[PDB]
Order: structure tokens, then C-alpha cells, then sequence
DNA sequence: TCGACGGATCC
DNA sequence: GCTGATGCG
DNA sequence: GGATCCGTCGACCGCATCAGC
């Protein structure tokens, strides 16, 4: 069935207004992305800190449409050293994070231009483009090694400070987080060692699945649907997309969106305001 | 994801 | 320049 | 023993890249 996105609500639990709006977005390819209007619909929303993820672009072939962003000045990427047109990842912020590093302190994981970490006065925020596990689950083996690094790396940064992690985890955690999961239980993204390693994921650091803990009981709310056989428009997806907030910045969240409209790549963008 | 195809399986 | 592949999602 | 059900295959879209000429 098709699913509506409810109206934004820009006012915390304590009443307190958003303060900070975070937009994250598997753009699959950069540069197509753009040529499909996709910085258009970025200047419309006016995030704060927009993530992208799989940006298939190395530095040296940044558009300059880039440029044309004066609330998005800062501007930090990540693409992988060995193969071209893979991976990569942005993040794009209005003010200058405190510091910036990239990947997960573990060389194994950080080749493929996936994590960056950006450092703000009251949080720290990470984007990351988590490794599909491939057809035939040829990498997932290879994925449950990235779940427990990238576990074991975010615990420790939200031990320091409240962490907001985003971006394409390539995980549908719950049966509800897909259209069709009795077909799916043994396809990249919602084998039981992906969803394990998901609740895993919420239950060590912990965190919050933002989306849900807001809308529990709420179905056909997706992020990605297959290019083929028209499943967009059917709304045959998956919510491979997160904002996970550290339980502390819940009294700080108004509200975690799903922008089902914006075209422009196989995955929609997602937004989160926060009260900061 | 979805259809076609067989080969179980169920009133 | 153009066609059609491949890797990958 | 008619209908339904269940695994197994393949083609399928799009981007960026490369092979070949
Ligand atoms: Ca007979
Ligand atoms: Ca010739
Ligand atoms: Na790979
Ligand atoms: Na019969």
C-alpha cells in the first residue's frame, strides 16, 4: 500500500523548536544525481548538514554545481583509494564541525571511501555507507566482520559525547521494514545475520532507531525501491535508510522524516530535526 | 521483483 | 563518437 | 484429483567505467 509521510513536527517534547535539521541521502552517483535535479530539492529543504552516500566520484570530479551552496560551505568526501566510481560519501554542513575524520580506526574497513565523523559542540555525527552483502550473499560474511568493527567503533564514540549516526545501513531491521520480507529472508539486506547484527547495533551502543521510536506501529514507510519492475511506484521497498540517535538526544528530537517524493535515485532522502 | 516452470501438498 | 559490455547495487 | 502452494531460475534498471574500433 502507499504511504504518506505525516507533516513535519518542528517542536520537541519540551516544546523547545528545532534547532538543527540533518538531511542524509544515498544519491547513487553523484553526478547523475545532480543532473536529476537533486541539489534542487536540497535548497528547497535548506538542511543544516546534508550526508550522501555512494557518490561514485572522486574529488578531482566534484561538479561545480558544488559550489552554488553558500549554506553548505563546509564540505568534506570520501572515496575509496583503489576502486573508481564505488562507494563514497559526503557530508556538507552549514558551520564548521570541530573536527572531521574519516572511516573507523580499523584499516580492514576504512579502503572504501564509506564513514565520515564530524564533530560538533553538543554531538557527534557520523555518515556511513554500510557494505551491501552482494547477490548470492558473496560479501556477507565480510559484512558481519564490518557489523561488529562498526559496532565496537560507535560505542566508543558515543561514550564520549551523543552520537547521531545516518545514512544507507543496508539493513531492513524488522519484518515491518520491508514490503516483502517472506520472499527476502535470504537476500542481501534482510538475512537474520544482517538483522541480528542491526539489533546488536541498538542494544551495545545503544541507540535508537529514530523512525521507529517515533511511528512503532507504522508500516510501508520505505526508503528504497528497486529501479526494476516499477517498484517506486508501488511501493514495493525497503527502509534501508536511519537516523540512530544515543538515547540522550531523544528528549532533543522532534521529529524523523521520510521524503518519499524526492526522485532522483533508487533511495529517497531522510531528515531529522533535532531540539539543540 | 516477478513471471514461468515444475514438483509437493492440501482439502 | 558510438555501441555494448562489466561491477555493483 | 482440482486447485493451490513453494523453491529455483532468469531478466530486469541505472550509474560509472571499460573494451573495441
Ligand atoms: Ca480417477
Ligand atoms: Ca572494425
Ligand atoms: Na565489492
Ligand atoms: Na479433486
Amino acid at each position: 500500500a502507499l504511504y504518506e509521510d505525516p507533516p513535519d513536527q518542528k517542536t520537541s517534547p519540551s516544546g523547545k523548536p528545532a534547532t538543527l535539521k540533518i538531511c542524509s541521502w544515498n544519491v547513487d552517483g553523484l553526478r547523475a544525481w545532480i543532473k536529476k535535479k537533486g541539489l534542487d530539492w536540497v535548497k528547497e529543504e535548506a538542511p543544516d548538514i546534508l550526508c550522501l552516500q555512494q557518490t561514485k566520484c572522486s574529488e578531482n570530479k566534484l561538479p561545480a554545481e558544488l559550489q552554488e551552496l553558500p549554506g553548505l560551505s563546509h564540505q568534506y568526501w570520501s572515496a575509496p583509494s583503489d576502486k573508481e566510481g564505488y562507494s563514497g560519501v559526503g557530508l556538507l554542513s552549514r558551520q564548521a564541525p570541530l573536527k572531521v575524520s574519516y572511516g573507523i580506526g580499523d584499516e580492514e574497513h576504512d579502503q572504501e571511501g564509506r564513514v565520515i565523523v564530524a564533530e560538533f559542540d553538543s554531538f557527534v555525527l557520523v555518515t556511513a555507507y554500510v557494505p551491501n552483502a552482494g547477490r548470492g550473499l558473496v560479501r556477507l560474511e565480510y559484512r558481519q566482520r564490518w557489523d561488529e568493527a562498526f559496532r565496537k567503533f560507535l560505542k566508543g564514540l558515543a561514550s564520549r559525547k551523543p552520537l547521531v549516526l545516518c545514512g544507507n545501513l543496508n539493513v531492513a531491521h524488522e519484518e515491518i521494514d520491508l514490503r516483502n520480507p517472506k520472499g527476502n529472508k535470504k537476500n542481501a539486506g534482510f538475512t537474520p545475520q544482517e538483522r541480528q547484527g542491526f539489533g546488536e547495533l541498538l542494544q551495545a551502543v545503544p541507540l535508537a532507531d529514530s523512525f521507529r521510536h517515533l511511528y512503532p506501529n507504522t508500516p510501508y514507510a520505505y526508503t528504497f525501491w528497486t529501479y526494476m519492475m516499477n517498484a517506486r511506484s508501488k511501493n514495493v521497498g525497503w527502509r534501508l535508510d536511519y537516523f540512530l540517535l544515543s538515547h540522550s538526544l531523544l528528549p532533543a528530537l522532534c521529529d524523523s522524516k521520510i521524503r518519499s517524493k524526492a526522485l532522483g535515485s533508487d533511495h529517497c532522502p531522510i531528515t531529522l530535526y533535532l531540539a539543540l
